[PDB]
């Protein structure tokens, strides 16, 4: 029993987290066999920021301009090339620590744990989600930046971000392993504002699930939703559109209950119109969108309450 | 910017975990040096679990009775005794991986992560407080058992708490490494149950004062209060008491944000008497009460390990 906001365990992560420094500019790589992975504003000045070009900036530097402590240790850097907003350093060592893994690219809605760091000393572990305006409500103070999101289902990380900025109102931007951002955002002090946030609508359903499966049904009614409705009702309140391919990976969900999704789009609609009331779903007076269907069949229980 | 519920990183505890498997039974261990340490009631069966000697129940098994498992590798117990609660199992090779450690004792308010396991493997990570009542809302399911709660201190591990059990209201009970029980509860299969709950005044303010620090001051206030005012409006709420230890603890958040302990109790005190008006403090609808005024100026610091 119970419903925590629960983080995948990151030691496989620790043993990569390493300190980049380009003269004056000190932020967090990941050593992974014998390259180092950091953001490429890396090699920029604060002025620079505005309008950098990185390829002329990155032609006059060599390889003993980028210093790379791993732990007490200082690596030699023999090779370095760009890769979209990621900086790739190549080094004398391979990292002994390197887990399995993989560099995936998740789509919004989607969960990752994050392990904040600074000076490539690895400070906590939280878990969130990309926002469907593909930026991040992350916890993150100068420094941060090459920190990174991950997953690791069974024995296999899967890196899917890698911290670049934090935006206006206080919201974290960044790229894939590959250098890509996530969203319209571009590495330069431009004005660059997150777009108009909205609820991820299969995560709460999700939720709910969840929440009857702990042993909860107060939130249900006797009433059913075609998809159409239930979306023209969802937008009102600035929720995801629903697809069929999120009726489709609710089902399992579904089975385990014998609450037929849109029997819980219609639970979903009514707490909509009505607030709580005074009332909690899993320990919170909010609708939680952070857990995603397979996070909760991965920490809920088999057997309904 | 931003605030998470935010746990140490795991990666020294994960290499310490275990599996435990006694008969039937199978649960988690801690392998410190040459010990493993786990619940004593892996020894018992379901009838056991009733009314147990442990001593009885104990003096018939033999070190070959154990079976620990250490990821793909069998360990062989060469000895074993009881403490309290716990068992502590004498095996033949000590844990390369030891980290540096204390075993301490907390009390309730403090907050602890948690690493949950089954069959010895890690499978997540949270962040939790010890409640008044002496017990934690944890997420464990069946096999969870041996699961451990810690801290960390620049590089050495503060391990606080193993889990032991689930009470009838899904809320969970367990021990400090020492095997005595946090709470009036016993290990056996009787009628028990969480005494009633308070919320962790020091805490509330805490988080105040990091929503503060983070542009949220909607809540504060012209008004100042007296200690004994602010007391007997927290005991008519199921507040815990605010101490003048508690106030002298908040002095550094105070002076950081200019707002003296006393005002934010007269936010508090608005906040309890008249509820949040469709507004939220850090994204929550209730006022939260798990984090501590160090893990404020932790998080807030970007303090390292
Ligand atoms: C935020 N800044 C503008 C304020 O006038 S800044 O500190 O100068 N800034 C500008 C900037 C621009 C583009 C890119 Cl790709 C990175 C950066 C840097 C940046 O975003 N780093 C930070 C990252 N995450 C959390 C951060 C919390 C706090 C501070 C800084 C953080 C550095
Ligand atoms: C009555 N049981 C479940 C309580 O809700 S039980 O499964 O028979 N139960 C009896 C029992 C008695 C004393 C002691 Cl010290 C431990 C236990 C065991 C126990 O508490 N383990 C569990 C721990 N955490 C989450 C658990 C979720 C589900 C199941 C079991 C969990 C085993
Ligand atoms: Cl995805």
């Amino acid at each position: 029993s119970g419903f925590r906001k629960m983080a995948f365990p990151s030691g496989k992560v620790e043993g990569c987290m390493v300190q980049v420094t380009c003269g004056t500019t000190t932020l967090n790589g990941l050593w992974l066999d014998d390259v180092v992975y950091c953001p490429r504003h890396v090699i920029c000045t604060s002025e620079d920021m505005l309008n950098p070009n990185y390829e002329d900036l990155l032609i006059r530097k060599s390889n003993h301009n980028f210093l790379v402590q791993a732990g007490n240790v200082q690596l030699r850097v023999i090779g370095h090339s760009m890769q979209n907003c990621v900086l790739k350093l190549k080094v004398d060592t391979a990292n002994p620590k390197t887990p399995k893994y993989k560099f995936v690219r998740i789509q919004p809605g989607q969960t990752f744990s994050v392990l904040a760091c600074y000076n490539g000393s690895p400070s906590g572990v939280y878990q969130c989600a990309m926002r469907p305006n593909f930026t991040i409500k992350g916890s993150f103070l100068n420094g941060s930046c090459g920190s990174v999101g991950f997953n690791i289902d069974y024995d296999c990380v899967s890196f899917c971000y890698m911290h670049h900025m934090e935006l206006p109102t206080g919201v974290h931007a960044g790229t894939d392993l590959e250098g890509n951002f996530y969203g319209p955002f571009v590495d330069r002090q431009t004005a660059q504002a997150a777009g108009t946030d909205t609820t991820i609508t299969v995560n709460v359903l999700a939720w709910l699930y969840a929440a009857v499966i702990n042993g909860d049904r107060w939130f249900l009614n006797r009433f059913t939703t075609t998809l159409n409705d239930f979306n023209l009702v969802a937008m009102k309140y600035n929720y995801e559109p629903l697809t069929q391919d999120h009726v489709d990976i609710l089902g399992p969900l579904s089975a385990q209950t014998g609450i037929a999704v849109l029997d819980m789009c219609a639970s979903l609609k009514e707490l909509l119109q009505n607030g709580m009331n005074g009332r909690t779903i899993l320990g919170s007076a909010l609708l939680e969108d952070e857990f995603t269907p397979f996070d909760v069949v991965r920490q809920c229980s088999g057997v309904t309450f």
